[PDB]
């Protein structure tokens, strides 16, 4: 075809990672981004693939993802660098017929260790597929600065934290009416945190990791980035308000109820009851 | 002609939306921008228009806008993306001979729903035309971060809020001597908030929506952006000052009076009396 | 020659104004920048000049500036736009043989009112020429955000304010050992504020206008920008420290004395005595 | 060859300095960056070198660096300008056979004074070579804003300061398990501060200079920048948290212990014991 680096999905991965870098959310190798593709996306470019795509087994088979391709940021790669060398910093993988492993079709020098966070991402993709009847395609982790700061000062409780974010920008209830699930602090990279995050993804499109960052899902790169950006903007507003001594006034429960009815969403009951 | 994407007004819309994106004012699809044009602006490009421009009725006819073209950001579009694909994210519309509806001449894939916020914008354009004897041409809504934060901590009163913004940068009284009208919180997208905003636009070039954002008017894209940027800069200064424990000294009433006389403006009486 | 827009000084004016825009210091038409040139800079380009350069008298003759060319930002122009259209937003002027007026050689559509702030700038250039035996060539005014915020919370006194800025970054005493002169608030654009600023320029390379901004001088665009940037960086640090409850420790008088001796500067006595 | 300005190491120096400029860490001539090269890096370009490379003696011979080339930012140069004119703002130097001096092979107009900070950098390179069995190649000094602010409000003690940075982003213990060494304030540019910094570099990859900035080491430009960026991001989070009234909850000692075991690092004992 044209080269795969000019494909919609490589260009989209470059845009999202670069935008997140520019926001200050992705120091060093902090953050990861995975996008579920279709065969029709990657098929024109198959002669650009690795001659012998490396195979990586999954310890935990995921048959819901059989035969499914993804484009991913590599483990240890810097979001800042994706724009400079997408083939070095991104990979295209395809899960096998059994969901027992994946082949690295393109990128990452055909190496296994830059795909280390994929089994955790894959667990969350699976729960988002089920929760959204296949609409969601993206899992994005970043170190969203104000959301992180808030985890040191707000109660790390889904209802309470959700409610404050809803109050901090009018749009938030409409963008994430299901709220933001808040886990306990957990050691990153473990089976435990991957399972716990996927469990929260059953009920929320946003999950926070206290003293660490955020994990979001959505149907497209832009919608997923925009979801995170909306929560982080509210957080930014809140950090300013709290630094000024706290809220003198805010959006009321009654107003939040009226907002949800107008926009035809069901706000998370526990956060709305506060 | 040359292509319409290189026209002064498409390029100007790209600049304004991109600049607002870069300021952090327009997460996701937050914000909207409409610019009133003349027939002479768009006429050279008419063979670039949609073959059969889609017609959208206005529930509320606006004869003051008969035969008037505009360029607009689409409903649901991201300011960040305007620079990447102006034809997808912007539309050119023209109100009909009766003010009873508009045709989508260009952009937006000739679709109706990305023009959903136009009847509210149009109500404010009408009041600004009358208030400025036709000089004002732009309505801009964005989520200006520090202005939003201030609505949680200052009294949401036109006089009081105006006065603080005037104190937070010397230029402000000269740039917006008529002040900043502050509405109650209202559900967005409703006839109620569109009418209420237009009512405030009779008396002010800036209107704030508590816990949401700002709505500004002016004669050009740059002047309208600059108006908002001036208020938001003052707000940024104020958030820092309030975070440091508040004002030790400030611009006095007497100084604000002297400033207005030198620059030949009439400052809003209620804000000046404080 | 090559076109004058590619000249070192037009390119330098673009860089400085653009960098200041990007810092957030120059909303709207806030700020102004003037650079003293030599005839040898502009001579190659004389056939690019206005056919009949417009003449503007100076109410206050300045014979020290006889025959001297400058490149300037226009009155009412936006720093953001200089990069897009330097000829519209910048002018080259040359003071006449008597210092009684200046000709607009290039730019600004050969119009007088975008040169309105020049008589004030010229007064400060004159005092900086005398104070530096002709080394200083630049006067820069901008709305440096943290410096502005500090004028609401620190005593607006040269010694006190200088001392805090020296404490807020180790470099500051070495970069501006003569300190920062602080005026009372004054109505901008007046003969009074222009004279008062020039009077302070006799003793300091930096002057602050409370609740407004900063005015700096130096030998080159980069050194002048860097001077302002150094003070503003210290201010940024200070705003954070004050927002966190104030200094637990700081640079001592004894340390500031040792710093000045090592770097061979004489720190402003009043600020050092505190 | 191709020109040396397109070499990996000139391009890398441009990227790192530009990125640091954009972060706000390197006002004026604040900051310095040195990268240890191999002969094979520079050899293709030798006919681009100065005809007669200037020789600069070292007062303190450093035989560990005999025959070793480096690329460096010049003394007095602005990080902002490196991208505009790398040959003016960068130099390539090579230490002689005895470690008694260095030749300026390229850049800096073959002048001595823009290499003034090299003997201090070289002392730290020597200790990092020994501490890392030759893996570390980069010394970077910058004025990282939030780290600087924190030195006015936290105890300037290695253990205490390290512990807070570890708490302010989960990654930090894994990225700098050896902690951040904190010196007393010292007059910059002196033999004393260069020796003291090198002494701290024996035990830490990061050193802070209170009321001034940070000094980091690592194997590549990206890893060194990323190290600093990680500490500075944590600092940014902390400044927000402290401005909001302090931590309500944080990462516990027990959690930090579990984190270090999972990632196979030995956290600095004193910081972990708190
Ligand atoms: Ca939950
Ligand atoms: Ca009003
Ligand atoms: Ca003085
Ligand atoms: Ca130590
Ligand atoms: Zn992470
Ligand atoms: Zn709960
Ligand atoms: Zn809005
Ligand atoms: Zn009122
Ligand atoms: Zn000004
Ligand atoms: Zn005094
Ligand atoms: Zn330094
Ligand atoms: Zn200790």
């Amino acid at each position: 075809m044209q080269n795969i680096t000019q494909s919609w999905f490589v260009q989209g991965m470059i845009k999202a990672t670069t935008d997140a870098w520019l926001k200050g959310w992705d120091e060093r190798n902090g953050g990861n981004l995975t996008l579920r593709l279709d065969d029709a996306d990657i098929a024109p470019y198959h002669d650009n693939f690795h001659q012998q795509p490396r195979y990586i087994p999954l310890s935990q088979p995921m048959p819901l993802l059989a035969n499914t391709p993804f484009i991913v940021t590599g483990s240890g790669k810097f979001f800042r660098n994706v724009q400079l060398d997408p083939m070095a910093n991104l990979g295209i993988v395809k899960v096998d017929s059994d969901g027992a492993g994946y082949h690295i079709l393109w990128g990452l020098f055909n190496e296994a260790v830059p795909t280390s966070e994929l089994p955790a991402h894959f667990l969350s993709h699976c729960e988002r597929i089920k929760a959204t009847n296949g609409k969601d395609r993206v899992i994005m982790h970043c170190h969203a600065t104000n959301l992180i700061a808030l985890t040191y000062v707000l109660e790390n409780d889904t209802a309470v934290f959700t409610r404050q974010l809803w109050e901090g920008s009018t749009e938030c209830l409409v963008v994430f009416p299901d709220g933001v699930g808040i886990l306990p602090w957990m050691v990153p990279g473990t089976d435990a945190i991957g399972q716990a995050t996927a469990q929260e993804m059953q009920k929320h499109s946003l999950v926070l990791w206290p003293f660490h960052g955020v994990f979001g899902s959505g149907p497209t790169l832009d919608e997923t980035f925009g979801l995170i950006d909306t929560a982080e903007k509210s957080a930014q507003v809140l950090v300013k308000v709290y630094s000024m001594g706290g809220m003198k006034q805010t959006i009321s429960r009654e107003e939040l109820i009226a907002l949800g009815k107008r926009f035809g969403v069901t706000p998370l009951a526990s956060a709305l009851a506060l």
